[PDB]
């Protein structure tokens, strides 16, 4: 009789082979997009470098930019002597009747110039959990003793500059979340806003970061050609967006799997408790005209060949895919691929080239290798790969 | 001491003026924005002209209907009798895979061609609803003996022929919805695939109406001349969209309080009982950029010199704001406006040009003049209005 699980794949019941919900019609729609610049192997040396070009003028296109006439520049509001190191705040003005913030944490007797590391937060975090500090409100702190989150803190230790941001919406630049909802920021009503305007979340969000990377190549103390970005979770979007748009960036730290996302959302159907479909993830990542041209796999594989680690997973397939680019670019040893530790043996993992439709959260996690209760910036991976890259 | 309700407006807390919270940011840049094609009084006729081909310009550009290689044209896959009218059902094939419904009423013994209404449903209805028919499936079925439902039954009974319609993702083209949700539809989930694709569930919905309407255009015993489109509620949005687009359609039934909606996102800004601030509808009524262009006063307006009338208030302004597009086209006497019955009495009632900031959902009601528990399709007040601007 009725079972809730014969529902998950989306297929017609008609002889004609249409379809007649309109949820159906739109999935098939998406699964009828094929990326402008998807990557193809293969491609001439002056091919490759046109693709690379093409998938910069699309992020140019789709993250819509303002050319804003000149704010004041940015200004130290306070600095701290910590144990080995100097902590700075930073306000800058990225528009008209705007500030944002930014830390600075640089190593105690710093002599000549060093690499400077930007590092870009999670969901529901901040810049004061990555440089090992508390909360600005005390609902707003995470474990920052932890050395798993204090991502800018251990790159600091490690002799480097490390420049803390914030996702929009969330630690100092959140709203009423410090009085009680805490780390559940309303990312997604401020992406309204934004999306209403022709913009988005994540096109804001690079735009202000873009900001704090030109501040690093304007610094005396910030080797210029030794500045990384590492990203951990949601933080790899805008490091995605600067490393397209950078070529001076040097190398970077992608520390969440890696998604081919178009897939995810066309195979995820499976019908939850609720009886609802849910969308992946929120409109935070709704960059509208996104799909018509890339997929993370083809986006980070055009920033060959600087150096890049990816330190939990994803489908072997895009792996793949980052790796050819790679070959291409003549730097194939640039790349460097790890799986979260339960799944790091080929003989666990399904090496397929494209994904069974009908999964659910738990059954994809399951397909692409991902182990979420070991999400976490992977130190022990990260830490010794900048010690090698970095000389 | 704290008091959440000091909290509703937004505003800067540094002597400098600027803002900190990204919420407080993007909503600034919304209330910065100055719509292209705001409405103006006192154009030359040239200029009026200008404008309102501006603004179907601007509704082209926003809405992005796609050029589809044609598909088989509409088929007609029931008819039967009902007392005083047959009732038809018809397929349409607005692309590749996909298919759609649409109900019509004729009146029995049609002899020469007759007015024609297309029928638009509100949020959580159906084409069965306004047909005065029981639901697909027994969770989709509405009050439909009821009058204040049943819209295209009523327009049968007038002796025009009534054309119904769903809404994107409710009715025949819903999804899990018969199983469990039923009228809690989740166009959400849709227009999220359809914004990804850089359109809009308003951007589609409008495509497959405007086929309705051409193939409305196209049969014989409908008066080309007297097609009128009426919506209740969510349907207006749709009935904006194609009486911008096509200037042949004879007269619109506006049955929703006309909302200024891009100053209803500024002011409505109390945070609820979750200490969120609620955008004041969902994703649903997302299509990017339209604000950069009109809001809905402007629209409406831009329809003259068409007969229109609106049977559930606004503010007045925004009805002096119709009236004098109306005089510029040469009729005045076209546009005709109603408020609800609880602020019909201007004595009751608050006109000012700007609204407060600090409302939530239901002190912006109070200040719009909407009545909630007294929202349905006011035949009381249409019947009669067609009956006159029919003939």
């Amino acid at each position: 009789g009725y079972q809730p699980e014969k529902h998950a794949v989306v297929k017609s019941d008609r002889g004609d082979g249409r379809l007649l919900s309109t949820y159906a019609i739109v999935h098939e729609m998406l699964k009828d997009t094929h990326p402008q610049y998807a990557y193809r192997s293969g491609m001439s040396a002056q091919e490759f470098t046109q693709w690379q070009d093409g998938v910069r003028a699309a992020m140019v296109e789709i993250m819509k930019f303002p050319e804003i006439k000149r704010q004041p520049s940015p200004v130290c509001v306070k600095t701290e002597k910590k144990e080995g190191y100097i902590l700075e705040k930073w306000e800058f003005y990225p528009f008209p009747k705007s500030v944002s913030t930014f830390l600075v944490l640089k190593p105690e007797h710093l002599k000549g110039a060093v690499p400077g590391v930007l590092c870009i937060p999670g969901s529901g975090r901040t810049k004061e959990g990555l440089v090992g500090e508390p909360g600005i409100c005390d609902k707003l702190t995470e474990d920052y003793n932890n050395p798993k989150v204090s991502m800018a803190l251990n790159m600091v230790k490690e002799g480097y500059v490390a420049v803390a941001v914030d996702n929009a919406a969330a630690g100092e630049a959140s709203d009423l979340e410090c009085y009680d909802k805490g780390w559940n920021y309303d990312y997604d009503v401020v992406s309204r806003f934004l999306l209403e305007l022709g913009w988005s979340w994540l096109g804001y969000t690079s735009y202000l970061d873009m900001q704090v990377l030109n501040w690093m190549k304007a610094q005396s103390y910030i080797r210029k050609d030794r500045i990384v970005i590492s990203g951990f979770s949601l933080g790899t979007e805008p490091m995605m967006v600067l490393g397209v748009l950078d070529k001076d960036i040097y190398a970077f730290v992608y520390n969440d799997f890696l998604c081919q996302t178009q897939e995810r959302a066309v195979v995820m159907t499976k019908p939850d408790k609720e009886n609802r479909r849910p969308f992946p993830n929120s409109i935070r990542h709704l960059i509208p005209g996104y799909w018509r041209y890339f997929n993370f796999p083809d986006v980070v594989a055009s920033l060959a060949p600087r150096p890049i680690i990816f330190t939990e997973g994803g489908l072997d397939r895009d792996f793949r895919l980052v790796q050819s680019a790679y070959a291409a670019s003549g730097k194939p040893e640039n790349a460097e691929f790890h799986h979260y530790p339960k799944f790091a043996d080929k003989a666990v993992r399904k090496d397929v080239e494209h994904l069974d439709e009908g999964l659910d959260s738990k059954t994809y996690f399951e397909a692409v290798n991902v182990d979420p209760p070991s999400h976490y910036f992977k130190n022990e991976l990260v830490i010794p790969w900048l010690r090698k890259v970095l000389k």
